[PDB]
């Protein structure tokens, strides 16, 4: 049997080099599952592995069958799989960001599947892991936040708020009750407010690019997710110890960081290298079906113009996160 | 104001010629510093691939550059806020953010990277502990996750490059954790490394060498890597299940490759060696050092008048142990 599925060719071809083709349906392998899919979301590192800035390491292979976060129904499952059945709903990280998720079937490990409970709708579970998990991973590590009441308080600020990551990051800081500054655009201020920011600065404004909280915070650490800001323009609005965490660092980010690192500054940059797991994401699906955490969507397209998903992706003004069905 | 000999570099490339004796002003201690006169101060390759332009443009911070920060001397002044050092204690320090001031007759250290330096431990043998020492301990209690009590199950252990600074305390310490250590060095060097307690010594000029292959067929659960020019693909077949490469010194490159392995997943793991040096693992090596448990091997010793010889020697690479500069 075959399947309908994106897939683009080489690196550089964007949005038009986005091809829909028809390809056989995946056998899982011994720990795997396989998927029909229901959602898939987006996020830019999609579009960045394409535009090559990750070569020649991904992708493994030409052509790639782009996306790794979907949410669907298991209806094989290989030998050595005991968790899941034909017929379970689940939310699942595709392996090695090695894509599959533009496309009707894909298979999952084990480790990186979990169960969607029947509150939890596909497209808003599909919206969670990559962006969820990196807000998550920002704020309980390098933050050292906790989500419960125990936890330090802090002053945080979340740069580009209004997008995949930045809107869950400003919810998550708000549930380890931070404070949180949020940088966004003029036409998501109010938006980013309503995910409970405390204070929105417009990253237009004099005040918006020099980072400055309007009541003087300093910020403990900064889940930075948006580009183009030298580690001058964060570094006085940093506390004593201050961390700058880079959402999806390059080459650079990661060379700054080691002689950083080795020079001993106080003010530190820490790029987030996500490690998804299992317990993770378990638990943001749950904080989604509690309603604790909300997954705002951007848009909805079908796969048969999933291209428009990722013009919209690589356009970069997203509110929340792009979806494609299945 | 007094002057006070040192050696500098006045700008990238330069090598051992672009050393230059000069005399500057004896330093001022913050008030969180202590004032040293020096006694001895060790090399590090990293010493001369910032000379090289390895970590432009952020090293150095200012031309010129009196480079090196393993030093180990007399204190002699002491900042309005110190309280665990006094004029006359002897001590080993590191000098701070790699702006070095190492190759100098006084540098100024603080409080919290000095560490006093014990009656049994002469100044030499102190001074080239910090950097390669700290180094070889970090690489194996946190990646390796190696306990030094011995009681820990017993990893495979690879140090390449095991004669040099890092390489020749990262075997010695790699024993103290009851590790079997597999060892790569020169010919010249491979009755030496075996001296250090390593269990097996491969030549890396045979292929079995390069190939980094255990003559008892073990695969290593950790490397220590101070060597270079040898890509993840020659490591992985001789490692273990999740076996970890860690490098030392890494570049630009190392870290990216760090980056992306990491991102994948992939169970075998490049680790780069970032060091966070501690008073209290720097006292923790000095006590070894006093109890014998790890010796400090020397490679040869320099006067001031004459340090861009050990310059030159450490650029050259085949030093056995640690260069030594005095003061």
């Amino acid at each position: 049997k075959l399947m309908h599925a994106l897939q683009y060719n080489s690196y550089g071809g964007g949005a038009a080099g986005l091809e829909h083709v028809q390809v056989p349906v995946p056998t899982p392998k011994s720990n795997e599952v396989c998927l029909k899919l229901e959602a898939t979301s987006l996020n830019p590192v999609d579009w960045k592995i394409q535009k090559g800035m990750i070569r020649p390491f991904l992708p493994r292979k030409f052509p790639c069958i782009p996306a790794t976060d979907v949410a669907g129904e298991v209806v094989e499952v290989g030998s050595g799989v005991k968790n899941f059945k034909a017929g379970d709903k689940v939310v699942a990280v595709l392996s090695h960001l090695g894509g599959g998720g533009l496309a009707e079937f894909a298979v999952a490990t084990e480790k990186l599947t979990v169960k969607r409970p029947q509150e939890v709708g596909a497209a808003e579970a599909a919206a969670l892991p990559v962006a969820g998990l990196t807000a998550l991973q920002a704020l309980t590590n390098p933050a050292g936040l906790k989500l419960d009441g125990t936890g330090k308080k802090a002053n945080i600020l979340v740069t580009a708020a209004s997008g995949g990551v930045g809107h869950y990051a400003v919810q998550l800081a708000k549930l380890a009750n931070a404070h949180v500054t949020a940088t966004c655009g003029a036409r998501n201020i109010e938006f980013v407010k309503s995910l409970g920011a405390d204070e929105v600065l417009d990253y237009k404004t004099p005040e918006g690019a020099a980072l400055k909280s309007p009541s003087g915070k300093k910020y403990d650490a900064v889940v930075h997710c948006a580009n183009g800001i030298p580690f001058s323009v964060f570094e006085p609005n940093l506390s004593e110890n201050g961390k700058v965490i880079d959402i999806t660092p390059g080459p650079n980010a990661m060379w700054t960081y080691a002689v950083k690192k080795i020079t001993m500054s106080k003010k530190q940059l820490v790029p987030l290298l996500l490690i998804p797991k299992a317990e993770n994401l378990e638990f943001m699906v749950n904080l989604v079906k509690e309603g604790k955490v909300k997954t705002v969507i951007d848009s909805k397209h079908p796969l048969s113009k999933a291209e428009d998903a990722w013009a919209k992706s690589i356009d970069g003004h997203a509110t929340g996160k792009i979806i494609v069905e299945p």
